[PDB]
């Protein structure tokens, strides 16, 4: 496990060092504030905002009511057909840690050691270069395990 950053202020975008091959960890340690409505991890293709790069993979938190975790794609600047994930180990005021395992078909992701949630892949893993993270939330450390 590499880090690429540490306590990095939010929102943070960076280039990730290395293709999401299968069997590539991403690891996200971080925190929620008591007052978040919600927060994303997004895996990009760039970073680019005008027009707004694609995002293969959002993952997005939510915090009203009973909590969620909405799953999309954004290609060519659309939202595509949610995926939502309704039994959220997510809370306001708690600690976490996200391991998101890159798989030939989907991702597969885990919280503080249990799982979470699977999304197939909508666009090629392999297009992946740019992380970032946005919302309301606290990160400590960003690190990738590279199956190459
Ligand atoms: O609600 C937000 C948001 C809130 C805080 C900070 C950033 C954002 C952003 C955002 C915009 C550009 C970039 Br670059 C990064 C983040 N989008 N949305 C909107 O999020 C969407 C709203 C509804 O459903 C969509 C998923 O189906 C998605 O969650
Ligand atoms: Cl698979």
């Amino acid at each position: 496990l590499q880090n690429i950053i540490y306590n990095p202020v939010i929102p943070f975008v960076g280039t990730i060092p290395d293709q999401l091959d299968p069997g590539t960890l991403i690891v996200i340690r971080g925190h929620v504030p008591s007052d978040a409505d919600r927060f994303q991890v997004d895996l990009q293709n760039g970073s680019s905002m005008k027009p707004r790069a694609d995002v293969a993979f959002h993952f997005n938190p939510r915090f009203k009511r009973a909590g969620c975790i909405v799953c999309n794609t954004l290609i060519n600047e659309k939202w595509g057909r949610e995926e939502i994930t309704y039994d959220t180990p997510f809370k306001r005021e708690k600690s976490f840690e996200i391991v998101i395992m890159v798989l030939k078909d989907k991702f597969q992701v885990a919280v503080n050691g249990k799982h979470t949630l699977l999304y197939g892949h909508r666009i090629g893993p392999e297009k992946i270069d740019t992380l970032g993270i946005y919302g309301k939330v606290n990160i400590h450390s960003i690190g990738f395990s590279f199956s190459s």
